[PDB]
């Protein structure tokens, strides 16, 4: 219940991200943490609730493959304490760095979100932004699940290639099932080494055709060490009808039989 962490506990040290909605600090608090403040001094009212209900989710969270919630301060800042963790995300490693992982790293990757995932959708969590830069990799080893955006306040742009059909249309939107397309997409990212559309020159294009049904990713340029069983569930994970894209029980149960052969 205590959770919250008193003024002068944390030596907030040197600021690592910056964005509109917040900023990311290195910090000292019984050993090293991370602390995201809130760019917004004077705190609106009943925006602090919305700082409360995210509190209140984070604090839901207990699994290794969910980024460690350790705690918030009110004062002096709105502020909440994560882990500190050394590495780089999922998308820097395939998309920036050129990191080329064994297959039994890609599974054992893909594995991983799988399980943080299920654990979220065993709570009632929908993440709602899943995406190869919200997993990092802690130690170059260890997927933890987060929310690294400090764009927007979270919906409860950069992230248009991982929505489903659906999410993109707005017509009425984010579910279990949306989680599982993005999840879908992160498949993609590691089996082909690329992002999806890579051809499509436009944001709008992209955003126009998906939502349109006329655009979907090319499967066929998965690695040709892809497991067979691989490329059938990512293609059950893509498929535009929603209610036809499976539960994540069943995508870990899946995907951790294939990881033992
Ligand atoms: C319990 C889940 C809470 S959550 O949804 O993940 N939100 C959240 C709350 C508090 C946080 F501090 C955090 N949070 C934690 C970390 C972090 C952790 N370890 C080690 N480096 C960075 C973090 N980096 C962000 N970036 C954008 C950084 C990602 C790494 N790059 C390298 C070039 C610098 C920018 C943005 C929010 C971040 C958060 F992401
Ligand atoms: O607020 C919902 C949050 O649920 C979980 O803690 C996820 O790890 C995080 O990415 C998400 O933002």
């Amino acid at each position: 219940d205590d959770w919250e962490i008193p003024d002068g506990q944390i030596t907030v040290g040197q600021r690592i991200g910056s964005g509109s909605f917040g900023t990311v600090y290195k910090g000292k608090w019984h050993g090293d943490v991370a602390v995201k403040m809130l760019n917004v001094t004077a705190p609106t009212p009943q925006q602090l609730q919305a700082f409360k209900n995210e509190v209140g989710v984070l604090r839901k969270t207990r699994h290794v493959n969910i980024l460690l919630f350790m705690g918030y301060s009110t004062k002096p800042q709105l502020a909440i304490v994560t882990q500190w963790c050394e590495g780089s995300s999922l998308y820097h490693h395939l998309h920036a760095s050129e990191t080329k992982f064994e297959m039994k790293k890609l599974i054992d990757i893909a594995r991983q979100t799988a399980r943080g995932m299920d654990y979220l959708h065993a709570k009632s969590i929908i993440h709602r932004d899943l995406k190869s830069n919200n997993i990092f990799l802690h130690e170059d080893n260890t997927v933890k699940i987060g929310d690294f955006g400090l764009a927007t306040v979270k919906s409860r742009s950069g992230s248009i290639l991982w929505m489903a059909p659906e999410v993109i249309r707005m017509q009425d939107p984010y579910s279990f099932q949306s989680d599982v397309y993005a999840f879908g997409i992160v498949l993609y990212e590691l089996m082909t080494g690329q992002l999806p559309y890579s051809n499509i020159n436009n944001r709008d294009q992209i955003i126009e055709m998906v939502g349109r049904g006329s655009l979907s990713p090319d499967l066929s340029k998965v690695r040709s060490n892809c497991p067979k069983r691989m490329k059938r569930l990512m293609a059950e994970c893509l498929k535009k009808k929603r209610d036809e894209r499976p539960s994540f029980p069943r995508i870990l149960a899946e995907i951790e039989e294939l990881a033992r052969e």
